[PDB]
């Protein structure tokens, strides 16, 4: 458990002027949210990586079930 | 095999061979996945405008306790 420390969220949205904040403090918050862009980076590659693959599937069955739109835009 | 109400996680994980889905459920499979990639890029943008904000903030104190690269590269 945190004992009620903040967390970088709860800093950042209980902030209302950055001036405030020491380097440290913000340097922790940077960090934190870095954090977050490349755990989400990393899982935005493997979602693209199945949607590329589920979409070569689907046209490898030269079918006509979904139009050539409905697959480029996702609209099932 | 039917009914079995498996999650898109699961299914993914479950498949050897992409021929034995339908395309119904291949569809399914791909909703899910374009909505998880929408939904974690609108976090990524918001994390990459808190970061943005952050680093200005620091630049313009015109300070050195952090170098430029340190700072480009967010490390801390
Ligand atoms: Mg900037």
């Amino acid at each position: 458990g945190s004992h009620m420390r903040e967390s970088a969220e709860e800093v950042w949205g209980g902030t209302e002027d950055l001036t405030s904040l020491s380097v440290e403090e913000l340097k922790g918050l940077m960090a934190r949210f870095d954090e977050e862009e490349k755990r989400i980076s990393y899982r935005r590659r493997v979602m693209q990586g199945r949607i590329d693959v589920i979409r070569a599937e689907i046209v490898r069955r030269g079918g006509a079930v979904l139009s050539p739109e409905e697959l480029a835009r996702v609209l099932m």
